[PDB]
């Protein structure tokens, strides 16, 4: 028996679990409903941000595997599952391709001033073509902050396909990793800031990267340069971005993540024609949802068959 | 002596002509000004769309070479120059990279619904994220019509970097040209129409391609597919594109070129949130202007030194 605490991101994951297990789905999970349905199941799927505490894990007698819906596992009492022999697996990185494409879309849209030119045409101001000139990406410098799953994939596209010079700042990756995607790893972040025509943020949100892009960073950036953020809103100190755009410390920005989130209806960034937005959708494609559903459903079956899943969070239990 | 009827797009072409010839530049060219400055010069550069008619060509006693600023030569009386032994050259293909990047920008913008999502957020409708789902390009099929300079460069990027299956339709290109850019050349346009998730137009405008994309073509396209046109406005019958969008025969369109051009304030396409525009700027970058200026200046010098230029429009005079 397998319990789905919340629906999966795609129905393909629920059908696959139904092929091998008896699956019960709680659509709107309450804490008492979990207690009454977890006692005899062998696997548990947890939809973010529903919590799974020591009480529910204590009531789960036959539990062997707990799977979250994505990267986040903060809502799961990991300590309670390790003592009971339960392996816990998450499902990270399954929207790497979606965010990569979304990042490329925003870099290009800023270079071609797409939203502004589209609005000008729709208002009958086709003649804006005489004043405004797009930017050619070939030969420009892309600065990547965070050379992880997405950062590496974005680096690889822009360096080879778009023929950009790619700098990368990431102190926790092997020194040769930038060469695998034809980027140059730099040790000093200030160097990336003064050399880049486009800066794209893809770091993990840590205490070191939190508000890493503040006013001091924007001053070092080229006034003609653009900022792209598809990582986390807290990586950018948003008031400093508002100042950077208004005082023309940079030429524009593309933003998929916000702090605070959701953004308020009257966010001061909304008034600028050189700032473009998407409502935290960079990783949301049908394919990414299916991959997350399949990865979660399949790791449950691996544990129930004695096979080692690839994303164990508590390795000391295997 | 060389006369510049209008400024070149970049000063680099004017300096190169000044190294070998005596150059006069008429910045805002009037017809009588052309008459009074062309009588003794050996070469002429014509900035679009200024006309060079039989009266001016008749007054040009020492004329040997006429160069336009771009592809177009409609404003030049070619017949009057052919009789006088004057070679005419255009300057095509010097913005291949700009149009390629602009094409990619529009393909991505449609897939991510960028302008619509940007408008919703700025209008306080951040919650549109619950209604709208972006498209992932990886694994989709791109159909390229016209596998020339632009079509080939778009094919190569989309097939490898973006991991798309690329089909091409071009009956005048060697069968192996598609393989060099990892595309499949198909003989039946219907095959490309029914198989593509994105159709991007890059053909030369001929009587065969004029209004090639009419209502019959849009009916064969997938209701989920998108159209991108950066080639020429006459390749698409615009009323049929309006019908195709309104009746949802296709899912959206990105348009950089228009028929008629310029588009009017009340274009019926403006009302649709899934149609995006740019005001015929796909090829307009500083780099493209520099290359066009260099090519025009160099073809003038080639003729003045007896060397055959690569883009002669009237070859029967050589
Ligand atoms: N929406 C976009 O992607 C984007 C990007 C850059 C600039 N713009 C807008 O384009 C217009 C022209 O900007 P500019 O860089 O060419 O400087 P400008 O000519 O001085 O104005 C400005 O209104 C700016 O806000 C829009
Ligand atoms: N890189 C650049 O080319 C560049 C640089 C700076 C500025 N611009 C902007 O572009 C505008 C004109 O650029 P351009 O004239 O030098 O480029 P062009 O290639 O000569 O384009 C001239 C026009 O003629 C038509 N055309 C295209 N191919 C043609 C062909 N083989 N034969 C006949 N007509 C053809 C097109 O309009 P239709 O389809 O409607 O007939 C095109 O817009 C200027 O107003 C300027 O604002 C361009
Ligand atoms: N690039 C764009 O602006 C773009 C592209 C496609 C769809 N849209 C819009 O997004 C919304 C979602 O439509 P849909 O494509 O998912 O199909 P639908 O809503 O199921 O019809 C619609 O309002 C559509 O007009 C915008
Ligand atoms: N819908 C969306 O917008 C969306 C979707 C998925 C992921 N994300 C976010 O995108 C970002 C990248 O995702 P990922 O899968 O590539 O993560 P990842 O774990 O694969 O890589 C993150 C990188 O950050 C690097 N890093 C750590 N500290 C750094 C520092 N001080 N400076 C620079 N780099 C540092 C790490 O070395 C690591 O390589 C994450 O913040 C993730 O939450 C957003
Ligand atoms: N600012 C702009 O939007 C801009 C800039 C430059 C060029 N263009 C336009 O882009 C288009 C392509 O430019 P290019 O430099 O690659 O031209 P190109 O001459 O290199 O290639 C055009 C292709 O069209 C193909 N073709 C001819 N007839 C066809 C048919 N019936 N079906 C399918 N294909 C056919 C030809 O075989 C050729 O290969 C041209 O229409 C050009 O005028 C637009």
């Amino acid at each position: 028996k397998v319990l789905l605490i919340g629906k999966m991101y795609d129905e393909i994951g629920e059908k696959l679990l139904a092929e091998y297990t008896n699956v019960e789905i709680i659509k709107e999970p309450k804490q008492h409903q979990i207690h009454e349905a977890i006692q005899d199941v062998s696997g548990v799927f947890v939809r973010y941000p529903t919590k799974l505490d020591a009480q529910a894990i204590g009531l789960a007698k036959n539990l062997k595997v707990i799977s979250t819906s994505g990267f986040g596992t903060d809502a799961i009492d990991i300590a309670a599952a390790t003592k009971r022999g339960i392996v816990v697996v998450n499902n990270p990185g399954l929207s790497t391709t979606a965010v990569t494409e979304h990042t490329l879309s925003m870099i290009l849209a800023l270079a071609k001033k797409l939203t502004f030119l589209n609005q000008c045409v729709k208002a009958g101001n086709y003649l804006i073509r005489n004043q405004v000139q797009p930017i050619q990406l070939e030969g420009k410098t892309l600065g990547i902050v965070g050379l992880g799953r997405i950062g590496s994939a974005v680096a690889k596209i822009c360096s080879t396909a778009l023929q950009m010079r790619v700098l990368a700042y990431d102190p926790y990756v092997p020194s040769g990793k930038a060469d695998t995607v034809r980027a140059t790893l730099v040790q000093d972040l200030d160097y990336l800031l003064t050399e880049s025509d486009f800066v794209s943020l893809h770091p993990e949100l840590t205490d070191e990267t939190c508000e890493m892009f503040d006013l001091e960073a924007f001053k070092k950036m080229k006034p003609s340069a653009f900022l792209i953020n598809t990582s986390r809103g807290k990586v950018v100190r948003q008031p400093d971005l508002v100042t950077a755009i208004r005082e023309k410390l940079i030429a524009g920005a593309a933003i998929d993540v916000f702090e605070p989130e959701p953004p308020a209806i009257n966010n001061p960034l909304y008034e600028f024609d050189n700032v473009i937005f998407s409502p935290h959708l960079a990783g949301v494609t049908p394919e990414a949802g299916m991959a997350a559903a399949l990865s979660a459903a399949n790791q449950i079956l691996q544990v129930l068959q004695g096979e080692k899943p690839p994303y164990i969070i508590n390795p000391k239990v295997w």
